[PDB]
């Protein structure tokens, strides 16, 4: 299998608009923090959609099948990475936002993130690849590749050499000027300090194998991530740079996305995950100072719509916990979302009731069996969007739900809305509000 | 790797096959004679890459000719020297066209299988039980015999000859001076308890297929806690329990080159030192040009600093203050300086010489320049001095202050001691026997740093030993604990007579010659006190 190093990255690196030629203030009249960046998967595009008016402001060409959008800490720069390893950086301040720089970082990739420590706004971006097993730290204004690190190495437990440790989720610390890198097959979480790329400080945390996705707790101090194939949640303290806990969720194949933080009426601050392998939702306590007896313990587990869930969501202004069932084989389940009333949760051991929102039905799609995927809130936390993902030559939609009432707010359809998948609100992504 | 039996791969289009016997004969030759320059994976090191994609384009005739006649640039003439028969030359040319099967990894399971604790810590002495002066003992490698000799520093008596791994490369001592660690070139580590009535190996372990370095934890408070070993093959280092040798943490060194940032599949671990400022090991990774500062305070949440340095890192030493690590990036003629307190690169300087080879080097206070560290060179006769005092001699710090000739090229080791006024330089690999069997000695007190070249006295070490027979090569000065006597090895072949020569440092005259039928191929010598304390 071919390697992909600095020479290869630099050959693919193009700066379309140099920093000095970009605006010094916002030159369009858009409401950038309420904008949604929506993947148009099979079109190799993204749509920038007004969070209040639902107007598609622009459709931009990107790498094929963008996996996620991430925002710089200032909210000015939009970063997307295709599954092919192509990264595009877009300047939202331009009169007509477009790609200002691009680069290829490997042959297979899923993650990108921006520096989020106070004082390091817009300084760096980082991308992780499945192939070659590596991550790369890039300049936050130009995408210049600055530091490439191989993730080949020893497994944490058996301590045997692994020739293919894929980089899974990448998050950014709010406590130290560090990136948080999950290395799947070796079961290591890397805390990479970007204050000095020549004298590179890292903390390689032995965790659990099969690390995938995860998120920070409400305080933004603790990183909670799924070692999915081992059904565990690994907790690392980003302030102290150390593993704090590893706990089994009781479910099969936890798949949080970035997860859902909320204040449980009985348990206090918790983070929740749903599962791909069963219908369960698990809650872990996230407050060692205030609720020490509940911290890092699995406090409750209860059913949602069905197996094949990918994303769980809430917002500080919402009383609701939304859970999709995207990969369920049954169209009636994959086309709907479960919604729990957080205010009604007692943690008495019973199974909280949920309301079933018929999201695909609300979108009115005649053909196929579209899959509903990934709740994402607007900046005010008053509306939540879901993608109604159908095939490239079929009819898809976005469905906007009024969070206060749980009623349909708006259906977004456009001929350009091809295979809509991930949706990222600028404000909630730049601030890690989830 | 050479003694490992492998399967003969089939031959693809346009290539001819080798029988099982032919392929195993070629494979043994490759690892015994070629991999040291061309790499275990055939990706190239001193010698060019020899992977099938490249060799199949060169063709059989080209390969056969190069192996037969060699070249002036460093590739031996295997065929015309008679080292390889005509049939073996062809076997190698054919072998290089065939796909190399993956060399064996050597992880935790394999290390633990090889790990033996002969005397549990609980069953060992609680105080020194022999009457030896351990701090003045010397641990001497008997290379080709796979042994070491423990020799009394004052009486010159061989106290014991212990069996170890083959061709021990160096001896290192725990910070307390109790435990003696040795590592053979095949990756075998032996730990010896010097407090026993009859010191012997108390624990042993294998850490790889090919290795050169071992070191002990030297941060105050961490005495005897850990040992670390580095391998050439697999490209990895391993931190082990300082009392039992239990393997605790194995780290691969495969990774990206610091400058071109390209993946390198075989970055060999070279020198390993121990910080006196932090609870860290200092690990040189040759091919990627990275110096790793590895914090052993927490092996689960492992903190490291990966310092971009210069490719071809090999050996080096700490300055007199034990704060700065000065190491040779030998093929690029540079010295790299790292601050172990702050954990950062502070300088990279060309020595003006070809292939600096300091060993741990030589620290002294130059009468006019201030604190300096010295290195000699394999590729020329020069001795270079670098300033090591950023606070007290600021303009001189990390600058090459002087460069002057010694006996000739082929130097490996330079040496001094705080109680000596002399700087000793060998010339082990010089082609001239008169030079290779002698050492140059400079008088530090007479150095003026006026730009002229300091004179040196030539000590005829091999002649003093009474050895001319065969090919005696003098190597590596090592002082006793008091810094009053300096020893040199007279390294002859295994079927020839060798010796150790003890020089009186005050008079620069012969003191004593150590000879013994057991003293086979004596190479490295390490005094317990000077090694435990990094006094050089
Ligand atoms: C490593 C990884 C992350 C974390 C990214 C980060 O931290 O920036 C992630 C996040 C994501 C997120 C992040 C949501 C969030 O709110 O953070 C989304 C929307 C997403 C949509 C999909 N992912 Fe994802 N995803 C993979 C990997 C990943 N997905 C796969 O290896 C996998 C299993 C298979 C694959 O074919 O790629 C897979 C399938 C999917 C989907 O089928 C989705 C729905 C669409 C698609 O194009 O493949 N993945
Ligand atoms: C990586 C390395 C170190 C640092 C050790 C540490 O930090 O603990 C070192 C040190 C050393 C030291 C350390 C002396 C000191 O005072 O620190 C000695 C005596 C030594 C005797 C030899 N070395 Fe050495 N040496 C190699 C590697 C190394 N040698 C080789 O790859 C090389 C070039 C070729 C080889 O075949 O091994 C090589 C040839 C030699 C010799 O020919 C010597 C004289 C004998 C021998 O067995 O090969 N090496
Ligand atoms: C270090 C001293 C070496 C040893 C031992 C061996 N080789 Fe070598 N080889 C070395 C160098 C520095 C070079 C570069 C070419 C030059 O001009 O010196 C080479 C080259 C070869 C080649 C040619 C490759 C090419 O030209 O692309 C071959 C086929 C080769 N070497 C084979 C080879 C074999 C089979 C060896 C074991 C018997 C061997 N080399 C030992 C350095 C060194």
């Amino acid at each position: 299998p071919p390697e992909f190093g600095m020479k290869e990255m630099r050959e693919s690196w193009k700066v379309h608009v140099a920093p000095e030629d970009r605006p010094t203030q916002q030159e369009n009249d858009w409401d950038l923090e309420n904008l949604f960046s929506v993947t148009l998967r099979d079109a190799g595009q993204i749509a920038l959609i007004d969070g209040a008016t639902y107007e598609i402001k622009s459709v931009l060409d990107t790498g094929y099948a963008v996996h996620i959008s991430r925002l710089s800490a200032s909210g000015r720069y939009l970063f997307v990475i295709g599954r092919d390893g192509k990264v595009n950086m877009i300047d939202l301040w331009m009169k007509e936002p477009t790609t200002v720089a691009e680069i290829k970082i490997g042959s297979e990739a899923r993650s990108i993130e921006t520096s989020k420590m106070e004082g390091w706004e817009d300084k760096y971006a980082i991308a992780g690849a499945y192939w070659p097993p590596q991550y790369v730290i890039m300049d936050g204004e130009t995408l210049e590749p600055k530091k490439i690190q191989s993730t080949r190495g020893m497994t944490y437990d058996e301590q045997e050499y692994h020739p293919e440790p894929r980089v899974a989720a990448i998050l950014a610390s709010h406590y130290r000027p560090e990136f948080i890198v999950n290395v799947k097959e070796t079961g290591k979480i890397l805390l990479v300090d970007y204050t000095d790329l020549d004298n590179l400080k890292t903390t390689e945390i032995s965790a659990e194998r099969f690390l995938h996705d995860g998120g920070l707790d409400g305080s933004h101090r603790y990183f909670i991530t799924a070692a999915n194939a081992r059904n565990k949640l690994v907790v690392i303290d980003t302030k102290e740079g150390k593993l704090v806990a590893i706990e089994d969720t009781g479910g099969q194949t936890p798949h949080p996305g970035r997860g859902a933080n909320f204040v449980h009426p009985t348990f206090g601050p918790v983070w929740a995950t749903s599962h791909m392998g069963d219908d369960s939702v698990a809650l872990i306590g996230t407050d060692p100072e205030g609720h020490p007896d509940n911290a890092w313990k699995i406090l409750d587990s209860f059913p949602a719509l069905g197996g094949g869930s990918l994303f769980i969501k809430t917002h500080p202004n919402s009383q609701y916990l939304y859970v999709d069932a995207t990969l369920n084989p049954e169209a009636e389940i994959s086309g709907s979302v479960a919604v729990f009333d957080i205010k009604a949760m007692t943690g008495d051991g019973s199974d909280p009731e949920f309301k079933t929102l018929p999201i695909a039905e609300w979108a009115g799609i005649t053909e196929g069996q579209p899959r509903v995927v990934q709740g994402e809130f607007n900046k005010d936390g008053t509306e939540v969007w879901f993608s109604v993902w159908n095939g490239k030559d079929q009819e898809s939609a976005l469905v906007v739900v009024d969070d206060k009432t749980l009623e349909l707010k708006h259906v977004i359809k456009d001929e350009r809305l091809v295979t809509p998948t991930g949706k990222f609100n600028v404000y909630n992504t730049m601030t890690d509000t989830y």
